[PDB]
């Protein structure tokens, strides 16, 4: 949904509070995310953090960067730091879905977010870019 | 829904970003909006912009102002300017649904917004104004 | 829902506008709230306002404080003041559900809010606290 995406991606920012780090596992499932979630998260991380912390290449390298450690540029500090591993990984995954309400992420990636992260249909999410039908 | 209205009307403001201009076509349909949408949009535009840019009189003159051009006071500049026509009209339509979370728009118009713009029932949207049942 | 809770609890704050005071009766029902709503509201009021205005002890004393009057410390001014009784009581009830998006309220109470105030399942609201499944 559009409102769900907007609220989830506007509420959290720059400091994941004691109860915001799990917004990913709330929006997405809790088991293994399949491949479209991971590819969208990889594209979001690229667009939003490759200018400083280097990008990642493969969908399997996003998983290895997401859960356990890193894969960013050598010497660069973590994107986000909240606490232990089980919460730091979930925060590193959450910090990306705020890319919906960000001017850096294009409209096509916002549609891809609505399609893969949240439950929305491509034909009904297509009207995210402009167009007027004399309404 | 109340949360959908609040999030959609609080997220966007004063500068419709590259991917906010189509919030109207997202909330409303994409075809022709019928008459209740247009009347609510006309009332919102009156309340929110007639003090400066003049009001509009008829539901058919809201359509003619909405899609193609104007109809505001002679010499007054556009309410919002984002880009080409197909996106400028959708932005001029979007800039009104932020009237939910605005102190200028009364509570009766907020109920009318919930009833006509979003999908909500009048009997269940009636409890927008005060009243206490010893809960 | 998570997005509904976040939007409702982030939109309103510190000044309940002409059309925010009834967010409680919008989220909750309009009749008598049963006992879980009242206990969650009592815990929220304790955590958020007992440091200054004193806490309340019983679920039945939350009702007596909620609808008609008070029960706070002797000499302490009201938590929130909007207008007449029918709206002041609803504002005093609304000012608590903003505790979701507050660093003072713990994560267990956020889960309890999602479970009792809004419609969410305990097993599906349990993933509000950290944990990573190698997604």
């Amino acid at each position: 949904k559009y409102a769900m995406a907007v609220a989830i991606g506007g509420s959290l920012g720059s400091q994941l509070s004691e109860a915001q780090v799990s917004a990913a596992r709330v929006v997405l499932g809790n088991g293994v995310w399949r491949d479209a979630v991971i590819d969208v998260l990889r594209k979001l991380h690229n667009v939003m953090y490759g200018g400083k912390y280097g990008r990642i290449d493969d969908i399997a390298a996003m998983r290895s960067y997401l859960n356990d450690g890193t894969g960013l540029l050598p010497g660069s500090e973590p994107i986000v730091d909240v606490g232990g591993a089980e919460g730091n990984a979930c925060a590193r995954a959450t910090i990306l879905l705020r890319g919906f309400s960000s001017t850096m992420v294009g409209v096509d990636l916002k549609i891809q977010m609505l399609v893969e992260l949240y439950g929305a249909e491509p034909a009904t999410a297509a009207l995210l870019y402009r167009g007027w039908t004399m309404q």
